[PDB]
């Protein structure tokens, strides 16, 4: 049983929790469909908690996770209004999800209060974020790294550290969150690369930048290739999760490999 | 000097929360928006009228505001209907929220006591919601099953909260008890006033009253009902005897302002009558027909309308007048 098999089981463990709880608070069958497609939002929860030694409190930490980020993600559906879906349920089922990983996280935190601390500290980064990304779109790379430096890598960051303080003993805290916050900024412009032809996104849209020549594919390529370095030295880190190794150039590699020729 | 009291946590809550809003990025629209939640401002008030250190207080209170203002926030996103900003909503109903659970934390006398109170019936509330939405309550019946959810258990985790954060002295149940039943209160008003400030028909009590699917005197029967629990909840020692009048205030303000715009000619339930003997017959008039009435001594004298030009007669002991006839006797 190799990594990916671990992975596969992850990501299917945190999926099967999210849609049953979904379920039980009223989600309807769309509304559950729409959950158990949230693919790399499910997966992502395992690379955060690589670190964690106890197959049982790594399970139990990476479905805590799963449950929160497909919160924020449905509040985010919820916030531009184009799924098509019933704004009750979205609201509803955010909420409980929201509440469930609250208690499951705390639960196993050393301290219980880690857990509202580290979603505090920088919520206004986070959300003051948000506001400001929707407000102006990006004009030029400078611009777009800083907007998803908050949406993007804030966002990733506080579930790095919420692995770390629930994760007991053995776990580099500000290297979780430095690889969480490197690995979510190539991801978001995976995203930000996918989205483009998937939801036809414009402004502000990395793609778009490209493509009307405000960004050169270089620069592009070499802010991967950062991403690529800072993410290898967090895993480094002592004790190390070596096993990160490979995602993170799995991950780099298909956005410069199949991703960014689709737009130059 | 309560009532200054009550005045003055109600504005420290607004500054609290208006100075997060807009410390988040809120426009002033938002920030206008939230400062005109008043009784969601006040409420956190009257749920840690049991908190003996002024202090904390303030401090449980502040954080109760920020929370209930966010779920308001979170309320005005699904409806979608305010015409302020989603994103701003989103953000900033997140953003408070964060922020209330910091602060209850750390006030709470155990660690996990907050995350328990919001998880314990996470899903009765959530889903009641759902349910609410889903299938309108066509009865009074189905109209408080769904305020149970909504309403009462949205306000009961805040009673929770209050006593779990407010150190010694505070009676949990009680404190709970006093805020569900104190909510459905509200609820019944907000309907009540909704009906024509917002238009509100499908599910909204006015409308089923108006609609005659709901009988005004349950409506009087379960406000009733509610201010006896509110009442006997702020009476558990160690009590919180403050809270009485306020209690009466609401009950009464739906009672006495709200309920008749949707009744009119006196809704009071059943017609009031008078019984009494004349010319050796058993007689009982609905007050309705009741024209002319005069006190002698302690005999309560008087005529009333039978039928044409016809003319009724009679008088009884004011020990056996309804409420009714004592009062035309005032206003004659």
């Amino acid at each position: 049983v190799d990594d990916d098999d671990k992975m596969l089981a992850a990501e299917a463990a945190n999926r099967d929790h999210v849609t049953r709880c979904v379920a039980q608070t009223g989600g309807s069958p769309d509304l559950v469909a729409h959950t158990a497609a949230l693919r790399l939002y499910l997966r992502v929860p395992h690379f955060l908690t690589e670190w964690t030694t106890d197959p049982d409190r790594r399970a139990a930490v990476s479905r805590a996770l799963a449950l929160d980020i497909v919160s924020m993600k449905l509040l985010d559906d919820l916030m531009d209004d184009d799924t098509g879906l019933d704004r009750v349920e979205l609201a509803c089922v955010c909420l409980r999800l929201h509440l469930r990983a609250l208690h499951e996280l705390e639960s196993l935190a050393r301290d219980p209060k880690a857990v509202t601390d580290i979603l505090e500290q920088d919520a206004v980064h986070l959300c003051g974020g948000q506001i400001r990304t929707k407000r102006s779109r990006a004009t030029n790379l400078r611009e777009w790294r800083a907007h998803a430096s908050t949406y993007g890598s804030t966002f990733l960051g506080r579930y790095g550290a919420l692995a770390a303080a629930c994760g007991g003993e053995g776990q580099p805290a500000d290297s979780v969150r430095e690889f969480a916050e490197a690995f979510a900024m190539t991801i978001t412009m995976a995203d930000d690369l996918t989205d483009y032809d998937r939801n036809g996104e414009r402004d502000g849209n990395l793609a778009h930048l490209m493509r009307t020549g405000a960004v050169a594919g270089q620069d592009v390529v070499d802010l991967l290739e950062e991403l690529r370095g800072r993410a290898l030295a967090a895993v480094a880190a002592p004790p190390g999760a070596p096993g990160l190794v490979p995602v993170v150039h799995l991950y780099t590699d298909d956005v410069l490999v199949r991703l960014l020729p689709r737009h130059l």
